[PDB]
């Protein structure tokens, strides 16, 4: 009231429109749109054993849709990696890896800088970012 | 993959059925019913700036209903106190939540609700926040506990 | 800056002088002295796998000394309970820690040490660890509280 | 009772001997050596308001030594960044920490130290604190990771 979490990032540029999904109990699924860059980014979180759709950050862009369906609570994200009209940095590519050894991605275009967040202990419990159009910047909330 | 929180309590007895609302961003409202003990207990949580109603832990008992509306996020609980002990109207012979009192950082006292008999319990919080309630409910609130986060 | 933890309590009075050991990795040992109240109270903490004696909060009252040696990391506290109230030997009628009891996840009970008189307090821990103690000491233990972490 | 923290990383390779300082209250000072890669890496932590030197991870290499003195508690790290990659001076193409840069909430930049060659890595902290370091050291700093807390 209001509880807080460890927040890392963002990786990308000053948008665009800033958004913060806040924090939850975990992640059950993630949905993205990809081609040149990452367009749409949405999350279906876990909230105390139930699914909870996070606010939509959709891009209208004609990009391919992907669905990352984790075996929650047995399977979780151990890493978020990727690449970062306007010369402002945007999210070009995203990769996600799990504790069970499954690699989802790379999606988009691996160009420009590069970012990597390996997680040894803890969990991603929420996403933060900037969506114009497309995904400009992305960040994570962490908790034990 | 399920995030966890510090969990303290429960205060009360092993009767009824165990429930756990889980954890959220904070507390907006507490609704309870009382008479000589605590009946119903339901919470409206904050979940990332929006109201999120927790599961209801309703009692069919003809008790008086009360709404504890906190001025979230400026105002939050700094203590949860009360009394637990057997209740003579029975048929449960194990302790039950007889009374509850909530105090905030703004200096507001809510309660006592119920009947102040049995063993007193007090959780003063010096640093951190209640983010969820856990308990046991039968015909009454048998036990109560809390999740804490920073 | 300075990292923080969840802090609960204190239980007891406002007498003596306030102290806070701060927070560490866990608890290895608790040393206390008792008779009709709690006198001395010192802790040997874990700090990243090494022992770290915290500050001493010694009483010069000839009480019985006891060493609570916890089998760290397998063994940890699941509850701190006790009694607070004024003590016959004045010149202050402020409530003091009259008794303490410690229970572990391995079903070990340490105490009650002291005199089980006044107001009982109980902190059952369902999820999390005590990582530090805070309190107040004058001639004896006036108040006690804990830091908790995951 | 072993308390845990969020641990991110490591960044770098599998060479050297793995180490973990564990977690503390905060960071007071960072001592490192550098030339074409990072050599030595030693931290002075804060432990409940007092300085606590962690274990040394000293490189035998004739490198340039530097002290990053942080104005704890008001000044703390908001960023750790650098470069990771193979080093031509080595018999193995195992990636090592080539460069390090540290940024504080007070707008102070420390570095870049070393060679800005290989794979760039960046850890911005929007909320929370670095409370400990973990890594791998042989002749050089092969890997680096961080413990985080609120
Ligand atoms: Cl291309
Ligand atoms: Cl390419
Ligand atoms: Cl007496
Ligand atoms: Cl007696
Ligand atoms: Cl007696
Ligand atoms: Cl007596």
């Amino acid at each position: 009231m209001a509880s807080q979490t460890i927040t890392v990032g963002p990786w990308g540029g000053s948008g665009g429109n800033g958004w913060d999904d806040g924090s939850y109990t975990g992640i059950r699924q993630i949905e993205l749109s990809y081609k040149e860059a990452i367009g749409s980014f949405c999350v279906i979180y876990d909230l105390n054993g139930e699914s909870f759709p996070g606010p939509k950050h959709t891009s209208k862009l004609p990009y391919k849709n992907v669905k990352i369906e984790l075996q929650f609570p047995e399977e979780f994200l151990v890493s978020v990696s990727g690449y970062t009209a306007t010369p402002t940095p945007v999210v070009r590519s995203l990769t996600f890896k799990t504790n069970k050894g499954r690699t989802f991605g790379p999606y988009g275009d691996e160009e420009g800088t590069y970012f990597n967040l390996p997680i040894e202990n803890g969990l991603i419990v929420g996403f933060k970012g900037r969506t114009g159009d497309l995904l400009d910047a992305i960040g994570v909330h962490m908790a034990l």
